[PDB]
């Protein structure tokens, strides 16, 4: 995709900090920018569409190649058209924005500079975060997340990519997403189809997947997911897997990952309203990322701190799938005792993220409702909403079957919002404190 040159992209400021063992911490001046399928795509010789609603013009995208070389990504009015505001240490996410255009939702990544994205290695070392997610009722999610994005948005070996990280170019996940409208240097106008569950392309953009934080005020989920090459690749159609595809574990990476939720892990008294971590209120959320004496990653450990009092995440009270962490014998417990497709061990598991983490890791902030499966699978009493949730793995929260359908909560729910603040990054214990 090109630059586009009608509206200034000025990316809104978010400082997050860096720490010492010791607890001592300084700041760093980022920026966050709005992923590019949120944007404008209009000729490079006018304001004529590429692309809107969900079809592309043909005549200035009668191919991918062609289409990178005739459509340009365009700035971004962050908080009038997006609902997007970042002050000082926190960054504000609203579902519904009514603009010129109504606009659902968002996925913004922290800069180092206005042409890269800032990368993570966090190996031995944890990423803490203050969030609210009081205002996120069933169905939504306030995901922060990584993934191994190519730091400069593709720029570099992408001949028709001029528009890099400055325009949130590059994204790729374990889903292997084919509804983005560019991946690698080339448009995916090649056998666009509109798709209600979603349109989608002929290609899918593939890369592992740290979802740190998956949640609304219901529930919570911290997943991993491998991939064979842990940075981005090029799948083809259905070949693809992942969430659209017939064979959803067809493809190159893990698109389940190694969740732990409380809640499927049978403490129900863990997260939610007025419980022991209370999300009518603000609180920290911890994740440490501790690795064996060969410095390969072995354990993900989540600690939360609310009103000044650590608190240990909730053990796993599953029969067969013991701890309060995400290890090599929790993921293969649970996948058993589950009976889920162990796609995180087939893809690699736990050195597939180490390799994530060495190849550096983007931050990302979304907000975002489900067109797939209406986040059931997070929050859901039952999911799959006709499984009994007398078997394991079937209930991941209180909210109904038939709870979280985009077109019922983008009315009711047009007000919620997340605000992710405090962003702190260092070696073990050094982010956070308390009784
Ligand atoms: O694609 C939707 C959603 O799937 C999540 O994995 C589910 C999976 O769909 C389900 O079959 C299994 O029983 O539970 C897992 C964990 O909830 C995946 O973790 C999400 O990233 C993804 O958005
Ligand atoms: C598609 O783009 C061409 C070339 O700019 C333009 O002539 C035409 O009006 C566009 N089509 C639509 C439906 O906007
Ligand atoms: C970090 O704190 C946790 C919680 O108190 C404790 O279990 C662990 O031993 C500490 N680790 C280090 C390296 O201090
Ligand atoms: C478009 O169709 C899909 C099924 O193909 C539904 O899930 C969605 O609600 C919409 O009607
Ligand atoms: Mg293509
Ligand atoms: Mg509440």
């Amino acid at each position: 995709q090109q630059i586009g040159t009608l509206t200034t992209e000025t990316h809104p400021p978010l400082t997050w900090q860096t720490c010492t063992s010791g607890g001592s911490c300084t700041t760093n001046n980022g920026k966050v920018v709005l992923d590019a399928n949120w944007r404008w795509l209009h000729s490079t010789s006018g304001s004529t569409n590429c692309y809107t609603g969900n079809t592309w013009n043909t005549t200035l995208c009668p191919d991918d190649t062609t289409c990178a070389q005739n459509c340009a990504l365009d700035g971004a009015d962050y908080e009038g058209t997006y609902g997007i505001t970042a002050s000082g240490n926190s960054l504000r996410l609203n579902f519904v924005t009514n603009g010129s255009q109504k606009n659902v939702g968002s996925r913004t990544y922290l800069m180092k500079d206005d042409t890269h994205y800032q990368t993570f290695n966090l190996l031995n070392q944890e990423f803490t975060f203050d969030v609210d997610v009081s205002g996120l009722p069933c169905g939504l999610n306030g995901a922060l997340y990584m993934v191994p994005m190519a730091a400069d948005g593709g720029v570099s070996n992408e001949p028709n990519n001029k528009a890099g990280a400055q325009y949130g170019v590059g994204y790729c996940d374990s889903q292997c997403p084919r509804d983005l409208k560019f991946i690698a240097g080339s448009a995916n106008v090649q056998g666009w189809e509109p798709a209600s569950n979603s349109g989608l392309g002929g290609n899918g953009s593939c890369c592992a997947e740290l979802d740190i934080w998956e949640a609304n005020s219901i529930s919570a989920a911290l997943t991993p997911h491998s991939a064979d090459t842990v940075t981005q690749t090029v799948c083809n159609g259905d070949d693809c897997g992942g969430t659209y595809s017939n064979d959803r574990y067809s493809g190159t990476t893990d698109p389940d990952g190694c969740d732990f939720n409380s809640y499927r892990q049978g403490d129900t008294s863990f997260y939610g309203p007025g419980k022991t971590v209370d999300t009518n209120s603000k609180f920290t959320v911890v994740t440490q990322f501790l690795t064996d004496s060969s410095g390969n990653l072995n354990e993900i450990k989540r600690f939360y701190v609310q009103n000044g009092v650590v608190i240990p995440n909730s053990q796993s009270t599953i029969a067969g799938i013991s701890g309060n962490s995400i290890t090599q014998d929790y993921c293969t417990a649970q996948k058993q005792v589950f009976g889920d497709t162990n796609t995180w061990e087939d893809h690699g598991g736990f050195q597939s993220m180490t390799n994530a983490f060495k190849a550096g890791m983007v931050l990302v902030m979304s907000l975002w409702d489900d067109y797939y499966a209406d986040m059931l699978w997070l929050d859901s009493v039952a999911y799959p909403t006709d499984a009994d949730p007398s078997t394991p793995g079937v209930a991941r929260g209180t909210c109904s079957t038939t709870s979280g359908v985009p077109s019922d909560i983008e009315s009711s729910a047009a007000s919620a919002y997340v605000i992710y603040s405090n962003i702190k990054v260092g070696p073990i214990n050094s982010t956070f404190s308390g009784t």
